[PDB]
């Protein structure tokens, strides 16, 4: 129903914009409630311990569940920090796996693009030097959000921006320019400017 | 349900355990899923043209349906500014009915909740005013949420946080140091230093 009711909201009946506007509410408001209803049962903490499941199909998805909420609001992101995700992500971030390395670290990317203390959390939880490393990374998909994340984190104040200095990230970022990807070689002056 | 899936999530079976992780995943996919098919149906922005109804029923509808995908990751945030919220949202702050006001403050909030160009989206469509006159309303209520709008503002880049002086934050927030309220009182203190 959802294409023709974007169509009663540019109605000139007001039944029909009230109508359409209520559904797109209610549709709206249930899978907030869907998702809030994960969040409030308690399963954060018990995904997160199965970051570190033997079995690897477990392990992924729990990290899809997981980084599934973190791709949320400014508190989706605090249970999951709250829940202690933060050190088992980074673990993952050394990973051979490099779905699951690629999985967390847009998880990580999701965490630090939030307020200034969650990216301080992300940076208490040693990220910062998984993160440089993956910088040098031959494959070029992770080398980006490896980049995102730091850029994401050159985003916040003095103090963050002073540890992504504090843990390489100049060198590195600064030969960049010379990859022959063009998305890559931008990204990165962008990057170093934040920092300065 | 949900309780009988976190409890198997605890559990020793690995069938268990991977069978809850897949129903967990299902649910937030669902979730996430109908909000993003109602931001893929377009109807951003007839929502956000429905916030100049003049039907009150109509408006805080639509109000509350953009204000609950404010409530969601930088992307959403994103939608909700490409559809041209903001100038609404900021006209809405000088309304008189507070119940429309309160909800538009909210929004705002959540939308100054994302990255550091989106507050800046926020900023530039200017509710910094609306939000510093807010600061001497009567109702604690307002005064909260221009005061935590303003805080998620003031908790931006360096750039961000010259505009928060510059509208006159600063003052109004440092007299905010001695109102019946105790809630108030500290949180004007976590405002102001965050800027300084």
């Amino acid at each position: 129903e959802l294409p023709q009711m974007t169509q009663q909201l540019n109605s000139d009946d007001m039944q029909e914009q009230l109508s359409a506007t209520r559904k797109f509410s209610q549709i709206l408001s249930d899978g907030n409630e869907q998702i809030q209803a994960v969040i409030d049962a308690g399963a954060l903490p018990a995904l997160v311990q199965l970051l570190s499941s033997p079995n690897e199909q477990i392990l992924q998805e729990a990290l899809w569940a997981l980084s599934n909420i973190a791709s949320g609001g400014n508190e989706q992101i605090q249970a999951v920090i709250d829940a202690g995700a933060l050190p088992a992500l980074v673990q993952l971030l050394s990973s051979p796996n490099e779905q699951i390395l690629q999985e967390a670290l847009w998880a990580l990317s999701n965490i630090a693009s939030g307020g200034n203390e969650q990216i301080q959390a992300v940076i208490d939880a040693g990220a910062l030097p998984a993160l440089v490393q993956l910088l040098s990374s031959p494959n070029e998909q992770i080398l980006q959000e490896a980049l995102w994340a730091l850029s994401n984190i050159a985003s916040g104040g003095n103090e963050q921006k002073q540890a992504v200095k504090e843990a390489g990230a100049l060198e590195k970022l600064e030969q960049l320019q010379s990859h022959e990807n063009e998305k890559i070689q931008k990204e990165a002056q962008e990057a170093l400017e934040k920092l300065q």
